[PDB]
């Protein structure tokens, strides 16, 4: 069973820079994604790797 | 898309308080389950509701 997490949450309880670690990202750029509120989920497997997705609706609006 | 968590995580964040609660559990039952290390985890839906599911694999040992 995976555990899945939305991107502020993940990073509010790690810590942005761990986050950042964690997808190899730059840094900046979850801020970034944080304020702009988007819709990414991280998946944790069980192996304790992470990866993100960005998720919308289908159809749109 | 649902988040899925823990049921120690969720706990840990929320408090073992609000988790009774969202569950509708008697208290003392989330510590116990906790402290016996069972595979249960919360699904929070949406529209913020919460259930809970303990998992095994298949087959077993």
């Amino acid at each position: 069973m995976e555990q899945r997490i939305t991107l502020k949450d993940y990073a509010m309880r790690f810590g942005q820079t761990k986050t950042a670690k964690d997808l190899g990202v730059y840094q900046s750029a979850i801020n970034k994604a944080i304020h702009a509120g988007r819709k990414i989920f991280l998946t944790i497997n069980a192996d304790g790797s992470v990866y993100a997705e960005e998720v919308k609706p289908w159809p749109s609006n």
